[PDB]
């Protein structure tokens, strides 16, 4: 689709068998989801933002369905105030900014 | 232009006669710039992200060029880690997300 930016670009995602709402976020290098369980191995990471850093768990090779499009990549899980789809998975669904 | 997201979507902006680099950020409601002097009065605002909240100075009706497109609108000034162009000015330059 083409999504205008009058409102937050929120979409439905499926991750870990769960449906969630998430922000399509071109200012995010990585995908960061609120606390949930994911299978397999993980390692700790710190990620920064406007107001400092949070500690997250980094899971690699996770499949997510984003507004109907499947993609695979790293997902960070931790106390983010919003679920964010960052550039590592936006590229995979072929998202671009146009003006 | 059509901007892919394999790299950060950094563009050149011009504000107060100076050039700066900024991120086109669909996950940001608000444009937030690092400390600089702007004319006129400002109003307080608290914004929040990953890590938590920060206090910023809100300047309204500021002239700013973004990737060669003129915008005139609200700019928040504060301790953001990077200059961010949010939806309030992305809409003024005609930006959409597409996939
Ligand atoms: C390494 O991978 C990462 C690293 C950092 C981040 S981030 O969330 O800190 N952020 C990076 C950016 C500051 C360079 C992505 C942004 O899109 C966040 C994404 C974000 C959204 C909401 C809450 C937390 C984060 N937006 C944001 O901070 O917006 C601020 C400014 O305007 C307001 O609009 C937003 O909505 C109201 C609050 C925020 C305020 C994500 C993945
Ligand atoms: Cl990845
Ligand atoms: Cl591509
Ligand atoms: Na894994």
């Amino acid at each position: 689709p083409q999504i205008t930016l009058w409102k937050r670009p929120l979409v439905t995602i499926k991750i870990g068998g769960q449906l969630k709402e998430a922000l399509l976020d071109t200012g995010a290098d990585n995908t960061v989801i609120e606390e949930m369980s994911l299978p397999g191995r993980w390692k700790p990471k710190m990620i920064g933002g406007i107001g400092g850093f949070i500690k997250v768990r980094q899971y690699d090779q996770i499949i997510i369905e984003i507004a109907g499009h499947k993609a695979i990549g790293t997902v960070l899980v931790g106390p983010t105030p919003v679920n964010i789809i960052g550039r590592n998975l936006l590229t995979q669904i072929g998202a671009t900014l146009n003006f």
